RNA sequence: GUUACGGCGGUCCAUAGCGGCAGGGAAACGCCCGGUCCCAUCCCGAACCCGGAAGCUAAGCCUGCCAGCGCCGAUGAUACUACCCAUCCGGGUGGAAAAGUAGGACACCGCCGAACAC
């Protein structure tokens, strides 16, 4: 009994004016958003692995549900590490999670940003696919900024069933994150 | 019996694979919707699983065509070798490669089950 407005927005005029713009074969050839993943790697962790937890807890702070500890498939001595320690945080928001994710991305942080320029559009590899990374990791209003003590990162990340680069463009284009014109 | 239909299997498992080009939703096969209850995430209904058919053959799959790449492969020749003669030098009988070549080539078959007809 319950469904949210962007899921609304893409059943309902999202996907036919794409389906009308590109004229389509079939009705589902509409591009769809699949996976939101959200993690970070602090890296020095080979060095402290007490910061690791506080990435957990801010992960949880953001997303609402619990991260991972994950290791290092392979061994570089000369940057100090070997398999085994655990290297950064991992979550991934699904489904509901997904739309109420995005929407309070698009509608909190990106307005915010601090000296915020947009986005080129040439960070695709030529099938719709964009993950990417930011200038600071306070800025979701669900997390305090008194209790933060250094700068780690955090994830925002947006993925399409597109084919290529065309309908990337215009399905994010639609739903509507600050591109640049160039 | 027919079908552009799904399962279980075969063969000294590529003549059967990869790629490109077209077509399919009657039932089925898929994608799909949402997590009250079984069940689960080293997080997440992604996977498994729970409940249904609003929607769709585009992927998957199948069929058909392409020699673009892979693959199989003669007859004949050459290398090798078992045995023996010939004062070193060499020859006679038997077996016959590998590569390459003309070409072949976009699998075949068995048992049940789906729609139509008898
Ligand atoms: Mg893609
Ligand atoms: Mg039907
Ligand atoms: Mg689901
Ligand atoms: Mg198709
Ligand atoms: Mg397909
Ligand atoms: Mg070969
Ligand atoms: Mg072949
Ligand atoms: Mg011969
Ligand atoms: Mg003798
Ligand atoms: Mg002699
Ligand atoms: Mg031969």
């Amino acid at each position: 009994k319950a469904l949210p407005r962007l899921k609304q927005r893409y059943r309902e005029e999202i996907r036919e004016a794409l389906q009308q713009e590109f004229n389509y074969a079939n009705v589902m050839q509409i591009p769809g958003v699949v996976k939101v993943v959200v993690n970070m790697g602090v890296g020095d962790a080979a060095r402290d692995a007490k910061l690791i937890n506080g990435a957990i807890n801010d992960l949880a702070l953001i997303t609402g549900q619990k991260p991972e500890v994950r290791r290092a498939r392979k061994s570089i001595a000369q940057f100090k590490l070997r398999e085994g320690m655990p290297i950064g945080a991992r979550v991934t928001l699904r489904g509901d999670r997904m739309w109420e994710f995005l929407d309070r991305l698009i509608s909190i942080a990106l307005p915010r940003i601090r000296d915020f320029r947009g986005l080129s559009p040439k960070q695709f590899d030529g099938t719709g696919n964009y993950t990417f990374g930011l200038n600071e990791q306070s800025m979701f209003h669900e997390i305090d900024v008194d209790s933060i003590d250094r700068p780690r990162g955090m994830d925002i990340t947006v993925v399409t069933t597109a084919t290529n680069d065309a309908e990337g463009r215009a399905l994010l284009r639609a739903l509507g994150f600050p591109f640049k014109e160039n």
